């Protein structure tokens, strides 16, 4: 238990240190969501996002790029603006916050089913990064027009990213 | 939103906390040697550093006032006699008043992050009042500790002297977690 809080804490730190490394080539990626008055996309909360989103396309700035690009799209309609924050603030901060609770409850446990709900998290978040680069793939393919039609794009983004768990393992 | 801007305040004075703390430590100060070196007790380096966090902060990261602190838990540690008071201090009372906050902050995290989703239960107001209670904790926690490391380099009560009265002293003046906490 110790030892998985170690590590744990060790892959925050690391991620932390490489998400900074890609910010300051100045990719502002989650930009059209800072701008927004609507919500306020709190700084603690756009680097949550990015935990996942970096990690699960293994720090590469093309990609991060293309799915700006997708989010951004998806955003420029204001009938499919929803997917885009779903995205977002539903699945990928869920996956995210999901991680950090039990590492929370981790840390309690040390100063007062753990393994296992933190075994879940990780992986639920391995299943979203493999469904992650599957759609950077598709998008670059302009597989069912998901790249020339925004329709096709809102509808795929919708269908594979319906809920948090169904990412997580059987 | 003010719970986000707490989330905030928090995140960036545990961060300016870490870099303080690694730099202190980098020169070969051995804070918590004694600690680690015990069997009985195994002290993560989690552990070790949220300590650190309540300590260092309150000591205002000068060496002179950390090795002060070093050479009276090392004192009542290498007296058998009084070596639960120690710890007590530590593991007790400072990781007790550590580890408040960083519960309050999972807390005040959960509930921005459930806003989003549209299921936040939790009260805004009581996670903030339970913030500022913590914070005002360890600020008093804070203050009692300049006063006896004030105290002992001044040899009051025959606290650097007499280990009977160091023990005597310290369990006085750090008796239970409350005690440090508003009303």
């Amino acid at each position: 238990l110790e030892t998985a809080a170690k590590n744990l804490e060790n892959q925050n730190k690391q991620e932390y240190i490489k998400i900074n490394e890609i910010d300051a080539q100045g990719i502002n990626f989650l930009a059209t969501f800072k701008a927004d008055e609507k919500d306020n996309l709190s700084q603690y909360e756009e680097m949550q996002i990015k935990r996942t989103i970096y990690s699960s396309l293994n720090y590469e700035k093309q990609k991060i790029n293309t799915l700006k690009e997708i989010l951004e799209t998806l955003y420029n309609k204001l009938q499919h603006r929803y997917t885009s924050k779903e995205f977002i603030y539903q699945i990928v901060a869920s996956i995210q916050y999901d991680i950090d609770r039990v590492l929370c409850l981790i840390k309690e446990a040390i100063i007062k089913e753990l393994l296992m709900n933190l075994d879940s998290s990780l992986k639920t978040r391995q299943n979203f990064a493999k469904k992650l680069n599957e759609t950077i793939d598709d998008y670059n393919k302009d597989s069912k027009n998901i790249q020339t039609n925004v329709d096709a794009l809102a509808t795929y983004m919708k269908e594979n990213y319906k809920t948090l768990d169904s990412f997580k393992p059987i």
